[PDB]
């Protein structure tokens, strides 16, 4: 059965890591869970992501390819971050190896770069030009990339250890001190080095700043990311403050300002959607508050972020002609940008794991479990959350610590 009391005691400190699909009574979790990395990094140009780069026949690296079929396709490093996490959880080591070769060649601004701002940052969109050969449409970062990048990076250092293709431990090092000089503002992750008092809550994942904090070696490094933990709790918390009920409707936005306030409207020259748009990015910020309650225990805000998010997608789908709750909301209404796809169906499956309602979970977690893995043409977004769920849900997404 569903446990609606979730520990204050997280699984980093305990050891003890829930496995929700067992607590939903589902079976062969592990087979659909290894089914879903197979497919997702297999040659099947089906649900596939991971595809190989060659340079005049001669094998480089692989990315993931983020298809699009309004754009043309692109490689963006949420993806090929996201896909080094799924690896390395998965004992996955030459998937992870091919993805942060190809990360740390192609996507990685020079250390000496013209622009101090993008040293060392990893460019977030490439595309392979009319040649078939890779180049930076966009160098500025998507900031949560390093961030994942580094998770990841630190996870591969104590599974495989140091001492074969890559030196992962220092790789990691090396994008924790780019994230804290470049990419950070006042302790808060920057969604740009170029705009200030701006950040993306789908951007903070507390969790992850107490196992950076935990396998650096410097008391400065560790008690400054613990810091960082604190104040990414405080900015969600306040953040969820802030949505709860009128205008927002208590779903998290886009992008937020550092007291936790919604920005409204467009503020920049480039911007895709509005400020207080729940958008595609804000998707992951309930999945990242059920990933922190899991890992690091269950506070008053988690399960009260979770639970109204939940509550208001389940009556905007009682207020739908398609019996649905759709992609995309602003000040609680629907802005007609489609039915959920499966990766927000995946995100709010995670979610649960700081939800007390088993009303809620049973129909959140049955409505992702139903699921075929994503195809298609929309498969890149959909099918990378798609792979990160089904390892929350399945007890697969575990902190390896470092040993000093
Ligand atoms: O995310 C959606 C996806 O799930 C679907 O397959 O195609 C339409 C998209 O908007």
């Amino acid at each position: 059965a569903f446990n609606n009391n979730p520990s204050s005691v997280g699984a980093y400190s305990s050891g003890t890591y829930r496995n929700l699909a067992q607590e939903m009574g589902k079976t062969n979790i592990q087979q659909k869970v290894n089914s879903t990395f197979d497919n997702m990094f297999g040659y099947n140009n089906t649900q596939q992501l991971y595809y190989p780069y060659t340079e005049n026949g001669v094998y480089k690296a692989h990315y993931i390819k983020a298809i699009n079929p309004d754009e043309g396709d692109d490689i963006r490093t949420e993806g090929q971050s996201w896909g080094m996490t799924a690896a390395v959880m998965l004992n996955k080591q030459e998937e992870f190896d091919n993805l942060w070769r190809f990360a740390k060649a192609y996507q990685k601004n020079p250390d000496n770069h013209p622009d101090a701002k993008k040293q060392g940052v990893y460019a977030w969109k490439l595309k392979l030009n009319q040649n078939g050969f890779v180049y930076k449409v966009d160098e500025g970062p998507a900031p949560d990339g390093e961030e994942y990048f580094a998770f990841a990076l630190l996870n591969a250092s104590a599974r495989w250890g140091n001492s074969g293709e890559f030196n992962y431990y220092n790789d990691a090092i090396t994008m924790l001190n780019t994230i804290k000089n470049k990419l950070m503002e006042n302790q808060i992750i920057r969604f740009s080095p170029y705009i200030d008092n701006l950040t993306d809550p789908s951007y903070h994942i507390p969790a992850f700043y107490d196992y950076f904090a935990n396998n650096v070696t410097n008391q400065a490094d560790k008690n400054y990311w613990r810091q960082v933990a604190t104040k990414s709790r405080t900015l969600l918390k306040n953040h969820f403050t802030k949505v709860s009920g009128s205008p927002h409707w208590n779903l998290p936005t886009f992008l937020s300002r550092l007291d936790g306030s919604p920005v409204i409207g467009y503020i920049f020259n480039g911007q895709a959607n509005p400020g207080q748009w729940y958008e595609f990015d804000a998707w992951r910020v309930i999945m990242n508050v059920g990933l922190d309650a899991h890992l690091m225990g269950a506070q008053a805000w988690h399960k009260s972020a979770v639970n109204k998010a939940l509550g208001f997608l389940s009556y905007a789908k009682t207020n739908n002609s398609k019996n649905c709750y759709e992609q995309v909301y602003s000040y609680g209404g629907a802005q007609n940008r489609g039915c959920a796809g499966e990766g927000q169906k995946a995100a709010n499956a995670v979610a649960l794991l700081a939800s007390t309602n088993a009303g809620q979970a049973n129909e959140f977690f049955n409505e992702f479990w139903s699921l075929s893995q994503p195809t298609g043409d929309y498969r890149y977004y959909n099918g990378s959350l798609y792979m990160l769920a089904m390892l929350h849900v399945s007890g697969n997404f575990k902190f390896y610590n470092n040993t000093f």
